[PDB]
């Protein structure tokens, strides 16, 4: 019953590679998963199964949770086995009950706190290959477990990197508002007090820069994202580290002599205050707006600025062909600022005369304003509303997915100052191993209440 | 039966308590509280088992309605009882039936005017902590005692409400537009006729604006309204309190020779239009239209108006540092403000030019169009669509509390004018009490035709 | 049998008018209606039970038209009776069937052609008090016999109109553009071609415009429309009426001497080309599209106007008091006019500086723009798309309903042209009446193909 | 069972004509067709019953697919008989099973390669008269055909088209910006390089000009489309067609030494940018974004402009009669254009003072700006959330019809570069003919798992 494969997986981890997620299949999956569990705990009671692992180290549990088998992964996590010969193997148990009160208790084994391979850490850290990553925390116990971690210590945490951030970015603001004109840089230092503030805070500047650099750089290196999940996934982290190298490449410039160093500040200065939606995400309502502005960016706009360009340009090259010029209209840059302000509510349907044939101008002009401002733009409303009529439920599911990122991140980064004094649930006595010894487990407790059952 | 536990709660009251709006509940509960009624009516005919109040004085019918147990509530004010032995315990009777047609009676003890705590009362005046205060007044007897209550007598005086409010807003505003322009107040009074009439007018704006003063003061006392309670529910009495606020700083600054009441004047004199928004409840789509303007303003301006404003100071604070002017655009409130133009379609893409860098400045401006104008808006509008589609009966349901509360306050203050006088319901003969007595009852009679029965 | 109360209802009419379109209702007052009439039947052959007439000459079918009872109506018209004794009651026949294929026969004894009161006549010409009048045209005969009538003479008559009116409209449009200008009126006419044309078209607008005057008088007269239905459904022929009134104020203006003529003339030009808009029901995509037109019209822009004016007034007022004065922009109508600007996305933020405070200019600015602007029009938007949604259907039988008065109104109009000789359906045998005599009826045949039964 | 009657149609060709995709109609002309094929086979199992074609020479398969019967068709190609004595009638068959996994069998004898009238050939090259041919193209084996003919051969080529029309857009736009100015045309040439490149370009844009020419004219010739599919369905085609009649009679007034041929090649150029969206259907998102613009450009578009143009023209012509003139905005043109600005969020609400009333102005300019941008065009934007609301699945539909007819096109195009080299399916055995030899076919296979049947 102990036998691997070749690549190590045993018959558990068999029927775990097996499952499609549909019902058939999951019901099936988990019968034979419990018949043979139940056999197995007959024959040889000693051995444990679910502690075997394949070559690469993944459990069954570990296998599902990362190949998005949401059916089999929600049939473990709750797994009850009312057998007396063999109750160990289940991982939900009941307390106690008042009635229609109910007290059960979750196992965590390896939910929370697994050395190698953490169940939580694994679905959060995953590379949206799975199908499903988003409806796999809403199973009973991790929803649970992470609101759990968030009301305890990490809500704290976050607000006081939120007000650090908004005064970084206050700080910045002000430096470079008040920015030396005159000369090329460096500038020289004045005894001046309102000179000594404004280097106090270009050097703020500077340093909240380079930590942002050094931050995605561990990014990187510790979750090792694959080029796709680069592109797709880590968002944030790009936009943070984009904002940093706009900041130390200023201060090359600046050190530099070169005067341009300034646009360089001036991006990260605007990307950083938009960087700012990033803390929505403690706040649901904000977080699922901000999920919604995430998807209306990457569908709608995509497609409707295709479109939109191809059309601007089309135009404006007819346009710019047209025009004699025999002020100064007959730049191309020109004419298509010039049809892009017609988006903005601010066209001229007059902006030069240098043309031979004012037909062809106005009928142009017309075929543009009517394919862009009158189809094209109240199209992009209509659509961006069945997308919010769509896309209801996945946004909170994604919100929460992020909030359970920031909370494994931060609950990683401060082990030093407390490595396990924040652990979930507590260790309780659950029963009698086989063996005849006490059953000690980190339980996470649920009270339950049920009218029907009585 | 009659014993009370250490807060005074009978087991009426404890199973009122009980009840969370669970239809299994509710049905159970019911039940019990049906049984338990009859038995103690059989034990102790005498007794009286609702008259019975808790510490608090609330007796079960007024602790349902307070804490929302909208099922029990609408169980006891339909209560029928067939039971030839105990019959006076139901609320609810058939006065005669001509076959199709039956002709209904509700009870009324304490639903309109019963001294200490009435069920109306109890249900408009709430804090909005219960789940469900909205769908209570849904319930049979009360819709229809309240259309009564409007259509008999409160309608007219709402009516002269708003037109004597309408006629305050003509004269405060005509003795605005006239006021006087040289020198500094308080201005020389003239034999000129206008004059006389400008004064009055004055006088007129004054005593309203100290009438809605102490109308505030006196629902605050009266209402005594909770912190929450003030911030989220007594929306009008603050925009009329505050209109108040305006109107008398103004006199104030006025008799101090300060130049700055006029300021103080217009915002209230704007605020005044907009309060007349208030008399909407008085007509059904036009408070359902204001209902839904008020969900609007709370949810998606809110969100909406964070995320622009964080993005518009973002912006503003890079094109100004940009900008080097060497007119006068080198300030952060003009910038802030030639970029909300663009918001509002005129929006100018060329308003300066003292810069050194122009791909940097049409970059960050055309990034704001795009992020703001082309995303944030129709994704605003997208959203509106959303609640709309979201709230139609909701917003009813709160045009009914509404009119409800209205209809309340003015029942009170003509208590002068016509104490009983207009009371709602008939004093009717009902039958026999057990005692052998005539039973007489305020009773409101309800007309339906059944065909399915016959 | 055939007894008549005090009003004259009898049996069937009492029956009638106990409807209230109930399932339950209607399928009891179906069976009973038919079981009356099969008793009368036996008992009473030579007598006719429908033919009777209560004292306002109003049938049994006729009296449910009426009344708005559709579930009568449609049990009535769609009536068979199978018995052998008597088959001469019921209204639908099978003329043949050929296995899959089958032929059915309607009556229309007074659907059509009846003399005083035909219940297509009786239908359309309604005053809206029936609850339901756009579903009544629904059932299966009057659906057909109105298409058929469309698509046989009265296609070409309102296609010939609407090229008489086009032409009209033209010939209006031309003469008013080429006006004289020199002098008062009346013009002294010329010698010139031009002239001679000009005054051509002058006489045929008069003529078309006095024309449209009588055909609203006799409209009428002949409708003796209830004050309500001249306000809620006679929109059409209230327009074309002013129009024609305008026109005639600006022929008495114009003989006596009056420049103002001109004005009238244009107002009445607009509203023609508007008017054109009533062509748009002999199509059915833009006969919905102008249903839903005037929908919106009547519910979206009569709340949203009612609001915005309020505040448009209120913010005006304010900033016109605010103005000293000391170009002239102290007036009421330029700030309210220069406010309304903000709407169509022309709004100048600094169209005045004559004041004392700046801040409170801007504060009261932007609180209009962020209150009408950026709410109430995107709101707007929103409650257009619910109304859309929920009004699809509907358009669709106002448009069935518009058409069939265009069609009735035609019939009635050709009378002389053509008295009977566009009539529907043909003169079919049907069978033999009791009496043993041949029965001969205007049958309206119908084909229906029904593979289930075989 | 043979015989042929007038047409030539056989007892399954009538039973095909009978079928009206009804459900009742589906099954039993479905059961009928099996019954009569198995009975033939049994009776005559040397004739072939399927082969017999009509005098059209359309097959019953064919027949279906042409006439838009879609139950049939699906029955046909989906047949499966398990009869021992005949299985050779059906057309899918059970290669191997290996419990859940199971591998299917199509026949493809007429679906991809027939010679005189292929089904998909049959289906893509439809006149839209048929109720549904999108939906037709979604029966199992004619998806994964095309799907696969799709990702083999034809994506290349697809994108190599691409690329060129591409390359050939951009030199077209290089030669036109840098023509010549001076003079009239024929231009002399010169030894400067750059006229070298330019006059080289013009060949090149001329020579692709005249080959999108004949390629219309073969499309035309072949395809032999009715005028009804010629205005309906090929709305590409005439695209690239008129755009190259506008580049021929550029050529035609060049070398007739006029002037004007710059008009013709400006709007050619920009048609040719917009022509190029039709590489959108290559993918598939884009693809559908594509066709949702041509719905609502037939029909919110068409509706909104009619209705917009007859009110612009209306007030248009009132406001310029109210003009006198006594600059020069006394013409319909420049009035027309004035108001049109309204529309795009540029209107002047003082475009002239030459009026003797301006209440009548301003009066009709803001009914005018209400009709028109405050309800037309947000009633606009409701009606294209409706439409993008109910046309989800049509456009995909519509899409994967438009990448069958490019599969086909192209297929039929490189029939010399490899004739049948890239053929589908492969030749396997599948069985034994009644008559004892194998039986070989061109089979298409593919696999389906099934946990349910085990
Ligand atoms: C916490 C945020 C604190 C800053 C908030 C806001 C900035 C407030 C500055 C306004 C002062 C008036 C402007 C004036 O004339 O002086 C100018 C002097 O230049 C400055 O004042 C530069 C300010 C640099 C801010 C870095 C904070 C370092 C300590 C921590 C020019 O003279
Ligand atoms: C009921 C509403 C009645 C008021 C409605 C409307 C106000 C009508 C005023 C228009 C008059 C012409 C302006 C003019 O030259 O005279 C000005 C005189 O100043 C005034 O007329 C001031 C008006 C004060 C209104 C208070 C009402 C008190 C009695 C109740 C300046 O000279
Ligand atoms: C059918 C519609 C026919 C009209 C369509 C269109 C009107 C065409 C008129 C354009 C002519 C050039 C303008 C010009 O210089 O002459 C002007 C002469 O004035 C006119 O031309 C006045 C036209 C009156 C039209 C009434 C039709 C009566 C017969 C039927 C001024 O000199
Ligand atoms: C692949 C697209 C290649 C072209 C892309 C882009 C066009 C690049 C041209 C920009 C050059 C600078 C402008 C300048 O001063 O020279 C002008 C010379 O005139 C031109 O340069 C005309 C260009 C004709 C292009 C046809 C391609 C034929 C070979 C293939 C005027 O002096």
């Amino acid at each position: 019953i102990s036998a691997r494969d070749s690549v190590g997986n045993t018959v558990l981890h068999a029927l775990v590679e097996v499952a499609d997620n549909t019902v058939d299949n999951t019901k099936f999956v988990t019968s034979m998963y419990n018949e043979i569990l139940i056999l197995g705990a007959k024959l040889h009671p000693t051995l444990k199964l679910e502690e075997i692992t394949n070559r690469k180290g993944l459990t069954p549990l570990a296998l599902a949770a990362s190949s998005g088998k949401i059916g089999v992964l929600a049939y473990i996590l709750q797994r009850e086995i009312h057998e007396p010969e063999c109750r160990h193997l289940s991982r939900k148990f009941t307390e106690w009950a008042y009635g229609p009160v109910h007290s059960s208790l979750y196992d965590l084994s390896c939910i929370d706190t697994c050395e190698k391979n953490s169940v939580l850490e694994v679905i959060a850290y995953s590379s949206s290959e799975t199908p499903n990553r988003h409806d796999m925390l809403l199973v009973e116990p991790l929803n649970r477990l992470l609101q759990d971690k968030w009301d305890r210590f990490v809500k704290r945490i976050f607000y006081f990197n939120f007000f650090v951030y908004c005064l970084y970015m206050i700080i910045f603001t002000a430096a470079a508002y008040y920015r030396p004109v005159e000369g090329l840089p460096p500038y020289k230092l004045k005894n001046t007090v309102g000179d000594y503030f404004r280097v106090t805070g270009e050097i703020l500047s500077v340093s909240g820069g380079v930590y942002f650099f050094f931050r995605g750089i561990q990014y990187f290196l510790q979750r090792r994202p694959s080029l796709k999940s680069l592109f797709v996934d880590s968002y944030s982290e790009i936009l943070f580290f984009v904002q940093s190298l706009f900041m130390l490449v200023s201060v090359v410039l600046y050190f530099s002599q070169r005067k341009e160093y300034v646009a360089s500040m001036v991006f990260s200065l605007a990307m950083g205050w938009t960087n700012m939606l990033y803390y929505t995400r403690g706040f649901q309502q904000m977080g699922i707006y901000a999920v919604m502005i995430e998807k209306m960016i990457l569908r709608d706009l995509c497609r409707f600025m295709f479109v939109y360009l191809v059309f601007l340009f089309g135009f404006s090259t007819a346009v710019v062909t047209l025009i004699e010029d025999g002020n100064s209209y007959n730049s191309l840059y020109s004419t298509c600022l010039e049809l892009f302000k017609f988006t903005i509510g601010m066209g001229d349907l007059e902006f030069t005369e240098n043309y031979d044939f004012k037909a062809v101008f106005i009928i142009l002009l017309l075929a543009y304003v009517i394919l862009t401002y009158i189809l094209l733009l109240n199209m992009l409303i209509a659509l961006m509303g069945e997308t919010v009529n769509k896309i209801a439920q996945e946004s909170k599911n994604i919100w929460k997915l992020q909030r359970a990122i920031t909370i494994l991140d931060t609950e990683k980064s401060f082990l030093k100052c407390m490595r396990k004094a924040f652990r979930s649930g507590k260790l309780l006595q659950v029963g009698f191993t086989p063996d005849g010894k006490d059953d000690y487990r980190w339980c996470f407790r649920v009270d339950e209440v049920n009218w029907t059952t009585w």
